[PDB]
């Protein structure tokens, strides 16, 4: 059901935000830690691993949006998901963490994006792709049945 | 202490004896497990081959842990990987106490299957150490690298 205009809303804003990714990712993380400071204990500033992770969140969320247009479902490489599941299960990432991060995602997009690009339609588009990505990763963080 | 030649020989020799009744062995093994901790069943009755396949892996990999602890200073990635094992047991919610119950059940099952003549405090220790060290390696990939 994810439309072209939905996929487009994600892609066109990404196109703009990836021009300042390093600071984008930093804002992304400062916001996560402001809501839930305890989540800093999972990692261990300009930490380039933090940059890489933030960008991963954004890039794969764009890919899930692409994949929701096409197959109407997240079609990420099965071994990438399984790996994803295991890493996040390994570091103790629970539902709460995925949610706070999704919330921080939307607020970081708002803050960083030109005011004239932000809307309810775009909010929802990023919220859907991100949720569907999280659902798939969660699926590999539990027994398959 | 220090898994050397003697401890290996005890495990290998005993395993060569028990191997002959391995089907009945593994079933008895996990029945004890479920008897001590019934809640453990929900992570996966006598007739289920997937249960037997699992009990076999425990015995066999413990036996292999024995050979590598002696030959290389520690347990190894042979038949699958530590990271794979870590990730599977994590994904099914297996805690320290589950590993421990299974080890107790292991030694209990070995003592029941072996000739009384072969059982000893030293034999007990050899299997306990090789199992303890395998579990330790597995748990290492159920957490982040310190
Ligand atoms: C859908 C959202 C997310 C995506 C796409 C994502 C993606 C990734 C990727 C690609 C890795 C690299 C590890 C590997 O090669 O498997 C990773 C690692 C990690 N993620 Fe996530 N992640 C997400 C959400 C989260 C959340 C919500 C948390 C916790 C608040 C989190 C915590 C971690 C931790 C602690 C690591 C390990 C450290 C590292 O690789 O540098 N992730 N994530
Ligand atoms: C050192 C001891 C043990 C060894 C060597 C071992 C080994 C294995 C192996 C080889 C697998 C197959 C999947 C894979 O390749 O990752 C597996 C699966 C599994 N193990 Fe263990 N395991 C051990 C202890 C335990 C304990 C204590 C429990 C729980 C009481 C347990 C529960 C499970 C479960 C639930 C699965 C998944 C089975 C399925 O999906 O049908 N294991 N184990």
């Amino acid at each position: 059901v994810f439309g072209e205009e939905q996929e487009a809303l994600v892609l066109k804003s990404w196109a703009v935000m990836k021009k300042d990714a390093a600071n984008l990712g930093l804002r992304f993380f400062l916001k996560v830690f402001e809501i839930a400071p305890s989540a800093k204990q999972m990692f261990s500033e300009k930490n380039p691993k933090l940059k890489t992770h933030a960008m991963s969140v954004f890039v794969m969320t764009c890919e899930a949006a692409a994949q929701l247009r096409k197959a109407g479902k997240v079609t990420v490489r099965e071994t990438t998901l399984k790996r994803l599941g295991a890493t996040h299960l390994r570091y103790g990432v629970a539902d709460g963490h995925f949610e706070v991060t999704g919330f921080a995602l939307l607020e970081t997009i708002k803050e960083a994006l030109p005011a004239d690009m932000w809307s309810l339609e775009m909010k929802k588009a990023w919220a859907e792709a991100y949720s569907q990505l999280v659902a798939a990763i969660k699926r590999e963080m539990k027994p398959d049945a």
